[PDB]
């Protein structure tokens, strides 16, 4: 779609509903495991480099079209269960208020099965039925690769699932996402 590097900027980091911005935007959120695995995605979608930063949701204005909102990992373990408790909320606040969030982008690694965390951030997910595209990353290093991943997430029929090394495949995802972007 018209999508253009250098028109691409970090809105705003959040916690509360309260810091989140106030558009007519649609929003596109992306969720897995990896901080850094995540960043080098959203990175390759937009052609730059240290764009995307790396705690927050940051929300980034994609050249006045889409919102593309960087959900923080949760694949690594706090102990704290104030600091447990304050992501978990910050993960719900924005899925069940958040009226501009239309689809979820799941990062999970190809090279290897999903984790529990992969699995019930999917269930989490169809609880609310949030659209979700699930992309398989790293995929330089598939068929059987990715029908491990679907089965394992047991995925909804209306999700589709995709290949990606974070070049080829970002025209495909930006048709994926095109119809839930107003």
């Amino acid at each position: 779609m018209k999508v253009n590097p250098n028109n691409i900027e970090l809105i705003i980091s959040a916690v509360k509903e309260e810091q989140y911005p106030e558009t007519e935007l649609s929003e596109v959120a992306l969720s897995g495991r990896s901080n850094v695995g995540k960043s080098t995605f959203i990175n390759s979608m937009i052609g730059r480099k240290n764009m995307a930063r790396t705690q927050t949701l940051n929300f980034y204005n994609i050249d006045e079209q889409l919102i593309f909102v960087d959900v923080p990992g949760y694949g690594y373990a706090k102990v704290s269960k104030t600091q447990r408790e304050k992501f978990g909320k910050m993960i719900e606040e924005y899925i069940t208020k958040r009226e501009n969030l239309q689809l979820v982008i799941q990062l999970v690694d190809l090279r290897h099965d999903p984790t529990q965390d992969d699995i019930l951030m999917y269930n989490y997910l169809k609880h609310f039925d949030i659209p979700t595209l699930v992309i398989c990353t790293k995929e330089d290093k598939v068929q059987k690769h990715i029908k491990n991943i679907k089965t394992q997430l047991d995925m909804d029929p209306d999700d589709t699932i995709v290949s990606y090394s974070s070049n080829n495949k970002q025209q495909q995802i930006w048709n994926l996402i095109e119809p839930y972007i107003s």
